[PDB]
């Protein structure tokens, strides 16, 4: 084809433009010219990979009118080369000054009135008097303007640590530096003829600072804004390790280098609720206290800077040139984020462009990203993930998944604190994490104004929903609430990638704008609708083509169509059904890029048998029916790793007619990358209680397991110690039944997490190696029991413990237990920080 | 179809070339090929950006000979432009080559030590301001305007005997525009030592500690920081200022009042000299020792008053005196041309010190001061009206969350404390109500706005300087007109880029009849019409053309209806109809009006039919009739915040005898947005007077009130009281109808104004707890009222009661109150700084 060809032309020119846009990305351009030029190119490139996209679908549907779409297409490719000609010739001259081809500012901190740092002090300053005899490091860490050099000065100037520390050495490390400089700073603080070392190596020099720093007690130094683990490694030379108890005080970003330095780094708190109202009214109105006008819109201001010290110092800048009327504080109140970044963009702005401008090229994307939910809201990691790939953002080709690729950009985000943790899964993963509101406000600025990678569609007070001129440039669609009269208006966007409703109230599609957003929007990549509830599939919705993410949540519906087997590009597979049977009749064997397949339903999976492949990417199968646990299935997904059974356990487990007592479960076992099982039952009414079939049956990779209402016999805990990988038991439900459960010895060789809920069981009996690796153990609603082992106390690793509606005899048996627990510790072992936890805490007075 | 697609590339061109002018405006250059390289590029921007414009509107009309002709004719004018672009890279490729690539004046300005007059007051203010104070390091920052004499009287205060005396050591510190922290530091290390040399690998932070030791050697210190510009300056230089408890002092000059805030809550605006004292200078500057001759003592006085106290004009004008020799026809002829003198022929000395605050303005805040200087010369400038001709202009870009009019009042307030803006008058909340522009920077303003960047013209007939020709109106951009308008009409002008019309005239003259439809005949593209100097007898068939009208004000005495075909005028936002008429009848489609902002009538304005569309940009609808309030037309406008009421409003407060609840009053309190709200009565002869719905009708977020003639009992006062939010109350004459004035426990939680008007009131009783936050109380022309009640007098948020030929018992009353207070305050007891103004001083002294 001759528009293969152009295409292919088309493709070089994209190399040169995706090239200059990474270029001029690793450097912030402040010429305006430049800028527009990156804004420019940056467009030209979006749409010409949105024409390659629309010939690779038709091209597609082409090998498996169709003329006219096709001529459509090839019309847009000639447009394309013709903007890329242009851009060429007219603007070369902006092209050349990327083509070819700094001041060191310590920052300034607060001397005095340091606020809600009185007890962060005292706990570093005990953490640098007591440690071991050699060199160590105390590292702070936080997100940028937490206020990590403020503590370290308050800490430097501290009456105790000046007199601990007979020498003091502040140095401002940063991203860039010189390792020679920073050895005549530091010499300079010591001797005044500091041009005696004009020629003297760096390799001496360092030598020079180990003469200076012995010469008495201990030292101090603080290690201002280390960016990298190879700048500390170049530095530390200078440091000596002569068994003085000496410090090195570190104040950091990245959580990653604070580790190799200390394996307990020190996070830096939030200023509380009362704390930011103080900073604010100390830094408005100087000694003087707040009038009562203005205390109410204050307060408000002070919460909504998220107890971050950076916000309300830059927001009290403000608040002091606009005066001191109630009036204008409200509309700073109502306007918190844009005095932090859009009308402050020397402060916030250029603090934040530290951490992003250092980011790579593909964590920018990412991170950005994380602005389209709504500010202050939890964000799934599951979900933030697959939508990182979904989008095109996670680009790799190693022997990883890319749920483990996406997953380390997450840590990486964690690492440099630019995204914040809330939960954490029982294994470690990471479970919900949420960005700061400030850090949100840069994600925002950043990515709706300066790169365009999404825009919010509201009706706020004043501001409306965006005209046809606007959603023609739009790439991305994030939308909180008013979803069904915004697809009133019948919008079109023809640039539209994702539309991503992150609002946290499910809506109700009314039934004429059901089919409304595979129309605006046609080539629709992403559609993270889970919060609307659909109650039937339009036809509309199996022309996306280009679909890689869809969640949806629908109440009526129970098929997903063969149609839907038409987007063969689909990724990610989430329907919340409230139904409890899914039959899936798309060919979902053709999607040979599909990853999840995420329901709550009983999913019923289409036959295998009848291209001539295999579902190589297809990792989650979570909740499908019992019935479609075949061997063939389970051949097809050769690298599953979580799968899910809801419905009939006793299908599941009954023997076969060939005489051979393994049933659906040996199949299960079948698949080598299994990490995640889950089985809930629903069937109460059979005649057949279930009876677990033998260890050796079971997935030998098995890392997780999850039962709900199955009523096996407690006597199958003895059978479930075999499994040598299991490490998480959670069991729901009474899905065992039985007033005893007496243990085998031996068995559960790495368990870690035991949840448990509401049960008949009475008594439990166990012996002292049966829990060698148990960390959590956690029993909720179990009335019924009647006391605890007494050889929990021989668990080494065991950390916390959390008893609801248990017996007082309970209490007093885990109060003997932790009792021991401690005199074991006070013997020399490590304190394991022991918890106990029974909620509500009213019950038993 | 395809001219739609050449916009498109207009349109690139255009924004390449804002963003060249945009960087081209970010650096003053010595290049004057890139001078009129960008006069021509914004030239040809101004042409495209209007035929871009005719374009849009013709879009809008057609969706037919004659829009197929006008379509041609946008076609052709397009093509003009798109060749005039490609002229611009053909020849001009060097001057783009200067702007998309990158790449002495730190000398301290000179100031007379001697014959400095005018400044012993403020010097003594300042310096009893830095002998006093507390303890800690307090800055007491004198600011004002460019050219003041902020470093004359700093360097005076610098040099007094007592300054010199008091401080153990003074430091002049130079900061300015752009600055090195290094270089200051090592400038005070080197008064105290010489040897600076020894500092090169010290850092800055070693440096600000050693300048931290230099000044805690001994006692006070005193450093004047001259010309700091940012908070940011002031924090990075207060790192090197010890603080041990002995009263030090820091001088900062800077013409920032928002950076002088931070400092201290108190700066020191610095005071314009005197008519006496400018005649002194200028006596003193031109003459030396040797006095005026009095021939020239006529004419010298004349130009000390053009100066308006400004020492810098009178510096400047004195060397005009100077080169233009000594005679009484020439100082007459200086006279008349005092701007010539300070900015078109003085660049040295004025222009360059008027331009620093200028390139330091934001590029929005650029076209907002130029605009201020279409104003005449000295004429007050009212701030509402200001704000609505730049939200008009488009000056204001804003997407977030505030009102583009609180945004634009940022940019005022901005102006403001930049002291590139007179604040002349201000409301009873503190805002900004009238501005006025110096007269230096006026006339910079028009020099930068007519032979600079063309911002507006002004049409004038002087001696030399008559109507401008067809030539001179081909290149006008705005204008700016304020006397001779029918005479300047009468020639037909033919101005085809006019986008604005500013009739800035004080008194208002009557448009004869014949010339009424000139100005629409004139300027098809006319974007302002600020017309209200002019009276209209009758609207015309061209005024419904000027399809581009977002601004329009216009006085009439006999119009009494606005046309429905005034409703083809879509793009309007302020729409002002000053009319003498009883009543005004908008029958014009203004619903359509989808950007309409502000309705503004002095009559009882009749709203249209309101026959899902919601207008959510306008906030003011001023005075309507009562009928007109109902649900149905508050729900089309949702964001009011501004609501007036003229006529028989018993038509709003009559109970709905039907059964209902749904009295048009009822309908106000659905409007969230509501703040200020007014009524006035027109119709007396009601059998009984009216009274008051229950407070919970009321829009809860209500501040302001206003009442006219509505004769309302003292008795129905205290369900006002009420009100959550009220804070301005005022009243003019038979608003109530009475004697006796009594109010209840509580009430009036947050009013701060209060103002009353020739009412009957002559008893007065009141509690404590009706004035929590009272500030302002005003009875004018309340004479019959007997004595004040002694409550007030516990009031301590009380600011000023004012009254003149009130009653001997109101006097006396004040006397108490007065010398009580006295008597308490030399008791111990915190003064308020309550005062008490008597004029004439004849009676009552
Ligand atoms: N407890 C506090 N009281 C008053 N001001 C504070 C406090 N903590 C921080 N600040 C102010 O907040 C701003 C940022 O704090 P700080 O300089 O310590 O940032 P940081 O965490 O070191 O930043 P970076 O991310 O650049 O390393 C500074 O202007 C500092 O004065
Ligand atoms: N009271 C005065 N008597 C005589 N000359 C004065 C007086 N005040 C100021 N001047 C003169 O006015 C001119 C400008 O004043 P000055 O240099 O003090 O300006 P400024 O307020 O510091 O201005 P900028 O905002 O540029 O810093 C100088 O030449 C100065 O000598």
């Amino acid at each position: 084809l001759g528009i293969q060809g152009e295409v292919e032309n088309l493709l070089t020119d994209l190399n040169y433009f995706n090239a200059f846009l990474k270029e001029a990305a690793k450097s912030r351009r402040e010429n305006e010219v430049l800028k527009e030029l990156v804004k420019k190119i940056r467009k030209v490139v979006n749409d010409a990979e949105d024409s390659i996209d629309k010939f690779v679908v038709e091209a597609k549907r082409h090998d498996d009118t169709h003329v006219a779409r096709a001529k459509g297409v090839a019309d847009e490719i000639k447009s394309i080369r013709e903007r890329v000609k242009e851009i060429r010739d007219n603007d070369a001259y902006g092209l050349q000054a990327i083509t070819l081809d700094e001041e060191r500012k310590a920052p300034v901190v607060e001397e005095d009135d340091v606020v809600g740092f009185d007890d962060e002090a005292k706990t570093v300053i005990d953490r640098l008097i007591g440690g071991s005899d050699y060199v160590e490091v105390v590292p702070v860490v936080g997100m940028p303007g937490l206020g990590k050099t403020t503590l370290a000065y308050k800490i430097y100037k501290d009456p105790k640590v000046e007199y601990e520390f007979f020498t003091r050495v502040w140095v401002y490390v940063s991203q860039t530096f010189k390792r020679r400089e920073i050895f005549l700073n530091i010499i300079s603080k010591f001797t005044r003829n500091t041009k005696q070392y004009d020629d003297t190596p760096e390799d001496d020099l360092a030598n020079e600072v180990k003469e200076l720093l012995g010469k008495g007690g201990k030292y101090l130094i603080v290690l201002d804004d280390v960016w990298t683990m190879e700048a500390w490694d170049r530095i530390k030379i200078a440091f000596p390790n002569n068994g003085k108890r000496n410090r090195v005080l570190m104040t950091t970003r990245q959580s990653n280098v604070a580790k190799r330095c200390n394996d307990k780094p020190h996070d830096l708190k939030f200023l509380t609720k009362d704390e930011s109202w103080e900073l604010l009214e100390k830094k408005v109105f100087h000694k003087e206290k707040c009038p009562p006008e203005l205390e109410l819109p204050g307060i408000s201001i002070a919460e909504k800077c998220m107890g971050l010290p950076l916000a309300i110092v830059v927001i009290a800048g403000a608040l002091i040139g606009k005066g001191k009327t109630t009036r204008e504080w409200e509309l700073v109140a109502a306007s918190v984020g844009e005095h932090l970044i859009n009308r402050d963009p020397e402060n916030c702005k250029k603090l934040v462009q530290m951490s992003y401008d250092r980011l790579p090229y593909d964590l920018k994307a990412c991170f950005l990203y994380c602005g389209a939910f709504p500010g202050g809201s939890q964000i799934p990691a599951k979900k933030l993930i697959r939508l990182w790939i979904a989008e095109g953002f996670i680009q790799y080709q190693g022997p990883l998944a890319l749920e483990d690729v996406a997953e380390d950009h997450l840590n990486d985000l964690v690492n440099r604190n630019l995204v914040m943790v809330t939960q954490r899964s029982c294994s470690g993963q990471i479970k919900t994490c949420r960005v700061h509101d400030m850090l949100h406000e840069f994600c925002r600025h950043e990515a709706m104004m300066e790169e365009n990678l999404f825009q919010e569609i509201k009706q706020g007070q004043e501001r409306s929903f965006p005209g046809k001129q606007e959603l023609a440039t739009y790439r991305r669609l994030c939308i909180q609430s008013l979803i069904p009269e915004f697809l009133s208006m019948k919008p079109s966007g023809e640039h539209v990638r994702s539309f991503l409703c992150v609002g946290s109230k499910k809506i109700d599609m009314p039934p004429n704008e059901i089919p409304s957003i595979p129309k605006a929007f046609p080539l629709l990549r992403v559609l993270d609708a889970e919060s609307i509830k659909f109650s039937r599939f339009s036809r509309e919705f199996f022309k996306l083509f280009h679909l890689r993410y869809i969640a949806l949540s629908t109440d009526k519906i129970k098929t997903i169509p063969a149609d839907f087997g038409n987007l063969w590009n689909i990724q990610t597979l989430i329907v919340e059904t409230q139904q409890a049977t899914l039959d899936i009749k798309a060919d979902i064997w053709n999607m040979t890029r599909l990853r999840h397949v995420c329901t709550n339903a009983s999913a019923t999976l289409p036959s295998t048998k009848r291209d001539n492949l295999v579902n190589r990417c297809l990792q989650t199968l979570s909740t499908i029916a019992p019935e479609c646990c075949t061997a063939e299935v389970f051949t097809r997904t050769p690298n599953l790793k979580k799968l899910g059974v809801r419905g009939k356990i006793d299908a599941l487990l009954e023997s076969s007619k060939d005489g051979s007592g393994s049933g659906l479960f040996s199949n299960i076992g079948k698949l080598g990358c299994l990490e995640y099982l889950k089985l809930v039952n629903d069937t109460r009414l059979s005649s057949k209680p279930l009876h677990l079939p033998p260890a050796y049956i079971f997935p030998q990779k098995l890392k997780k397991l999850s039962l709900v209402d199955t009523w096996f016999e407690w006597k199958d805990m003895s059978i479930l110690g075999l499994l040598p990988e299991l490490e998480v038991l959670k069991l729901k439900e009474n899905a065992f039944k039985g007033q005893s459960w007496e243990q085998e010895d031996g068995g559960f060789p790495r368990l870690q997490v035991l949840w448990i809920e509401r049960t008949d069981l009475t008594s439990w009996k166990a012996s002292s190696g049966n829990f060698p690796r148990l960390k959590h153990l956690a029993l909720i609603s179990c009335d019924k029991l009647e006391e605890l082992p007494a050889e929990l106390a021989d668990v080494k690793n065991l950390q916390l413990i959390e008893l609801q509606s248990s017996s007082e005899s309970a209490a007093r048996s885990a109060r003997a237990i932790l009792k021991r627990n401690q005199e074991k510790e006070q013997d020399g072992d490590k304190g394991t920080g022991f918890k106990l936890s029974i909620f509500p805490h009213d019950l038993g007075l």
